[PDB]
DNA sequence: CTAGCGACTAATTTTTCGGTTCACGGTCCCACAACTAACGAC
């Protein structure tokens, strides 16, 4: 900005706002309505997660009884529904690996993968 | 629970080869066609 390459920013109107983790209040799971209930800044919500019993289902589980961490989430609204993007801060995975053993990784627009690993090729 | 704060395409021309025309001093073997000399009938 002070040689001048940026312009400032003119942000849209479809914007998703933001709204912090001081606001999430009153989460349970309401299971007569089978949904999630909460307030965001003094109004209920049922939370729609559909044939989703597995996926997102252990993790909001995983706050109300304060075992993740959520960050400043964002929400948008995209004609008559509603969307939560909740930045939950998940943990790396663990698994067997080689340091030694190397992956041979090409990328073109004909083959959009290729990819080496001693004899096996993907 | 909320608020303050850290140049490419089409049209026209021209030319070599083919077509046409004129038209006087060995062997051995198995069949097939003659064929003829003799034989029998009228």
């Amino acid at each position: 900005y002070w040689k001048g390459e940026r312009s400032l920013p003119n942000f849209k109107k479809d914007m998703a706002f933001p709204f912090g983790l001081q606001g999430i209040s009153r989460l349970v799971y309401d299971e007569e309505k089978k949904a999630f209930c909460f307030r965001l800044y003094r109004v209920p919500f049922k939370t729609y997660l559909g044939k989703d019993f597995t996926d997102k289902r252990m993790l909001l589980e995983r706050l109300v009884k304060g075992d993740v961490k959520l960050c400043a989430s964002n929400i948008q609204l995209n004609g008559g529904k509603i969307f939560w993007l909740a930045v939950f801060e998940i943990e790396k995975e663990k698994h067997s690996l080689k340091p030694e053993v190397i992956a041979e990784a090409s990328l073109s627009l004909e083959y959009p993968i290729v990819v080496k690993t001693g004899k096996n090729r993907l």
